[PDB]
């Protein structure tokens, strides 16, 4: 590697741990924002479109009801979300404006991603041309080389999680189940169809399952379909620990070569779990063509730039029952939430 990707990674990780070790909060409070719409739903969360009042600028704020993410087991990953959004720093990814906390929920206020999801746009075309799929690949490739520089793993990588920008370039959202791990981690989560073989086994896994996931999304905006699909999670999980994958005639080889090595079973033969990390994916045959510091510097026209109006646009966002953000009289898991 040239040392000029080494001292940026060096540079990299002091900012990271500088803002890890002192997190901010409180920086802004939910009257100082207009309700515009619902972008998206969960089960203890929800992200709306919001103007704020003085400024008039957009964002996109999630709300997470304490009571919820109690029930569901998620304080923990609800306060990684925070911590680490908070002190990343990386073209691709969303940029945490604000955050704070009520009675009753939590907030992060993040810049509002007009183009909508890659999902929605798959979907729509059927699949991505190996060029197309290429350039949202690499970015991603530069995403998880920063995020494991700083001993982070992701570990939702999924099609709904990649927003597309103006510039038609990635922000990758929702880093709810990301985490700092030295070494290995052991909760089961992540969406079936994107996980690896080391989580459904319950073994303790390392940050070899988000380079499994980029071969499930590479091949999944290559072909249209994911690589293991079937109709209940028990029939997905048995596909993939089978060590078995069939690839579309459509596919060059170069694709599937290197899908063969991301989608390895074996996470100690995987591509970017070897001796040279990432660069075996970096070098591999399929991006000959990638221009990696074209694409960091968002040099690079893209190949789909996204139709809208203006920053208030939500049109490629779907429409999603539109509730009330309650706010009790009584503070709600005070303690469990104090780093907040
Ligand atoms: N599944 C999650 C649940 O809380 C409901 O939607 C969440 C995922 N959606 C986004 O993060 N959307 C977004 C859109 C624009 C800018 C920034 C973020
Ligand atoms: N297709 C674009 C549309 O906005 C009208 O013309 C534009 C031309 N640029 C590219 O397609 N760039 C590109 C870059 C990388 C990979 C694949 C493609």
């Amino acid at each position: 590697e040239q040392e000029s990707v080494k001292e940026f990674l060096a540079k990299a990780k002091e900012e990271f741990l500088k803002k890890w070790e002192s997190p901010s909060q409180n920086t802004a409070q939910l009257d100082h924002f207009d309700r515009i719409k619902t972008l998206g739903t969960g089960s203890f969360g929800r992200v709306m479109l919001v103007k704020h009042k003085e400024t008039g600028n957009h964002y996109a704020m999630k709300i997470l009801d304490k009571q919820k993410v109690v029930k569901l087991k998620q304080i923990e990953h609800t306060l990684n979300e925070k911590r680490i959004l908070q002190a990343v720093n990386f073209p691709f990814l969303v940029k945490l404006e604000f955050s704070f906390k009520d009675n009753s929920n939590l907030y992060m206020v993040m810049e509002y991603v007009p183009g909508g999801e890659m999902f929605s746009h798959l979907r729509r075309i059927g699949r991505f041309s190996e060029p197309h799929a290429r350039f949202y690949a690499a970015q991603i490739v530069l995403t998880f080389e920063y995020l494991h520089s700083l001993d982070l793993i992701y570990r939702d990588l999924k099609p709904e999680n990649l927003l597309i920008d103006q510039q038609g370039y990635i922000q990758v959202t929702d880093f709810g189940f990301a985490k700092r791990v030295k070494g290995r981690t052991w909760t089961l989560c992540g969406t079936p169809e994107y996980l690896a073989p080391e989580i459904i086994l319950s073994k303790g896994y390392n940050k070899a399952v988000d380079w499994w996931a980029l071969g499930v999304l590479i091949y999944e905006m290559a072909a249209g379909y994911p690589p293991f699909f079937a109709d209940q999670p028990i029939q997905i999980y048995e596909k993939i620990v089978s060590g078995k994958v069939r690839f579309p005639s459509h596919f060059s080889s170069d694709l599937k070569d290197l899908l063969r090595n991301l989608l390895q079973v074996d996470l100690t033969k995987r591509f970017g779990n070897l001796k040279n990390g990432v660069n075996d994916i970096k070098n591999h045959k399929w991006f000959a063509t990638t221009d990696w510091i074209a694409i960091y510097q968002r040099k690079v026209e893209a190949p789909f730039i996204p139709k809208f109006k203006g920053p208030g646009d939500t049109s490629n966002f779907d429409d999603y029952e539109e509730e009330e953000i309650r706010v009790s009289i009584n503070e709600k898991c005070g303690k469990e939430f104090t780093e907040f």
